[PDB]
């Protein structure tokens, strides 16, 4: 097991090269936001673009593109009605995140189903919150799953594991990962990253980033991050530590942590760790 | 008579358990928001995100969403016409705040009856602004009135209590008071909070903060608190103490004090008095 | 002529009584706002919330209600279409403000006509922009003139007084106000107030407020001063000096001086200048 | 060849006159924004705003007039269906910028057409991104070619020129220039200008710029300094020279360069080059 720190940062985050175009740094597509949580994937939007991703489109209901352009400008908007493009854009997508906000109606399911068959080896998958659950319903058998990223609350690994809390012990949390062939961030107190490897485990995070959109925020930057940066899950492991590291020296001042703020900080904190 | 100092903010306001989620900190309902008042709904809403409250869900016109989702992502936002998931968020709501912006027309009375014919001994269920005159033009029994919260301004007061304001004395009020058998929290130049116990006097507020939006700041502040913190009166005395707390500290700078100013203030200020 | 100073601040900017209420400053109707030019009054709506009016209504396009309240959650909004509500706005207004993006067709009209209809003389009616193109057209005679304020521009007062721009002189200026019987605020380089005694003559003002939106953020704190200030033409005078020497101040640091800036420097100004 | 430097902003960047007025700093009109992309004419928008043009019209769908107010209320809003408005604010338009988010459909194309159609000897006339694309589709004969900028990419720059970026060179550029007879910003990680005289070479740029809308902000202060300085090339050149310059300061400190931020710099980039 590898203890996250900050050389998880040194290693993640490169600069640059002189001569980048955007598309270098990856086309991600944020699926999510149904009518009532629109407001999820307006939180996991400004943490992607915040964290570098080169272009941003967002599949979400057209109720929210409004706000959605108020706080986000630099993202392309798509409804769920508009099949063809939503389509293309997923197709083009280097990653695709599907969760937040989505809810768990038939739309949904038929988005998921869809993201699902079209997934190519080239793409990252990250299926995050009712995404999970829907998932957990459905069963899917995944043609590239050590290209898929599931972000499971404890609750949500049951669903999808059938590990009981108590039982979500290293050893089984292990197994049921190698079971799937995937990735999992299974988010607690302390957020644990299973896979093929040797687990992560992260040392941050604190009750003051116990809000909501919390989480939204965390998938926006490992979307963001698997779009710029090494395909390896010691990507997603930066993703992890970046999030509760600005979490954690936020709550210094702050009793509670709002998700935009963190999204805020990170082209900040970014250049203070992109390897010299 | 309990006249409130900071020594309030220490009592109530507690440093989170590390091992905290979201729901631990409340599941919060606010209701109001017509579509000439919509904003008075979103400064409640701003204000209850910003004082740590869990989940914060807004019942709220369909018109309203839009602009609320641009200032509040973290809001799930349902409209006043979805009948059936409305009676839902409802049900499962610790805190109900009814009444920034709502207005004074039937679908405004039918919700309040909904509201209070399914009011349980474990939810809070303030009562603010018009919903108080709703309250008291249509002759309810409250079924669990010790946790009822009542915000009235004077003349509200006067219309709940029928106590002109010359009659609004200290031993009165706190009869009318034992009357409801409810929280009054009696707002004014002075605010005075009434209930089963020994009355707390508030001993901050300025002529700053008389302008629109600043008692639906307060009444956020109140879910908020009460989503959080101990089921005792202390804690909405707390809650009036910090808001004119913020306020007073803001207008040694500011000639008119912008609630959202002391919505945005609520966590650094937080964090001084929580409880080590 | 009077030549304005801070002196005009100070003479102004009363520090309010401990013991104030929210319509003891004002209620204020500003109207305008078109579905092209609806920013014009969202920029009125935050100058007047900013300078500390009690209370502020907007009548303005439907469509205009959604930016407006991302902006100035404070504010309570009235479409065009709700004759019978935007009537007893107006009823009760103690300030009205028309003219910002209000354009020039009939249902602009209709609305300046039922103003000048229903206008008391315990209200102030400020007339503003493409407002004074409609008056001037539609030879109105106003029932209390003493209590109507125009702010032209030098072409707008050609209109209005038929005075060429070389004959704007002082001595003419004043026999058109006269004729009138009301308060000329004519905006110019350095702006000159016109009423029944000594002409106010503005000492500031800079091409860098030469932006779209200046003269709205004017009308907005020229009416939220009439909400709050003694009733004479001091309190006018006093408006147009803060709003230039805010923007005089901005200069010095910004080559274009953005009105939304003016507007939210007001409550540090104006408690800077507040007799003690 | 000139390469960039300091000297273009205080050559370029004039002090105004004392005595101006909104329409001396010219009257522009931002032409894009479909349905998916109202984002990428937003942030146009907003660096024309704060780069200081005097009045700003936006055509746009209509679906994003709403967003585009909640952050730039100064600019004047119209819809793509507003056949005689667009048109007639077009034929006032001192500067018009088409392309930002424009697309590439049949009303893109009518809209194109009608511009080029109208356009008048004394308008500068901005052809960017996808206008770029559906110019190059269309065979059109330009009118006044010296009058019009194209702002291409360097496939972009293919499209229009049949030269493939290898051929890109210095002497092939500048006789595909030539052929046209019109300005050519040839974006790249080093952009240069192509025109009738010496060609102007940039000195700055970072791979931190490279986001989506860095193109949208450069091509809004590009029209908002053509709507105020002198009608020379050197014009453009400060434009481009002062994008990357903010552009380059904000990436000492922040891994990725929001352009909204640029936009926000300008004021206070062009008081500290404006010619004393």
């Amino acid at each position: 097991m590898r203890y996250l720190s900050k050389d998880i940062l040194e290693e993640v985050i490169t600069q640059r090269p002189s001569d980048s175009y955007k598309s270098n740094f990856g086309r991600v597509v944020l699926i999510g936001g149904n009518r009532q949580y629109g407001g999820a994937i307006i939180m996991s939007t400004e943490a992607c673009i915040n964290s570098g991703a080169g272009l941003t489109t967002v599949i979400t209901d057209v109720k929210n593109h409004g706000p959605l352009h108020a706080r986000c400008p630099e993202a392309m908007v798509v409804g769920f009605e508009e099949t063809v493009l939503l389509t293309n854009v997923v197709e083009q997508a280097d990653v695709i995140l599907i969760g937040p906000g989505l809810g768990l109606d038939a739309t949904a399911q038929q988005i998921l189903k869809m993201v699902l068959a079209q997934h190519q080896k080239q793409q990252w998958l990250i299926i995050d919150g009712s995404a999970i659950t829907l998932f957990s319903q459905g069963n899917f058998s995944l043609t590239y799953p050590e290209k898929v990223v599931f972000t499971p609350h404890q609750m949500e690994w049951q669903r999808l594991s059938h590990l009981p809390i108590e039982q979500q012990t290293l050893a089984n949390n292990q197994r049921q990962q190698a079971k799937l062939g995937s990735t999992i961030v299974l988010k607690s107190h302390r957020t644990t990253i299973f896979h093929a490897g040797e687990p992560f485990q992260n040392t941050g995070g604190n009750p003051g980033m116990a809000t909501g959109g919390t989480g939204d925020t965390l998938a926006g930057i490992i979307a963001g991050f698997l779009a710029q940066f090494k395909p390896t899950i010691e990507t997603i492991a930066g993703a992890v530590y970046l999030h509760s590291l600005i979490g954690d020296d936020l709550a210094k001042t702050d009793y509670v942590v709002l998700p935009t703020k963190i999204s805020q900080a990170l082209p900040t904190y970014m250049k203070k760790y992109a390897q010299p």
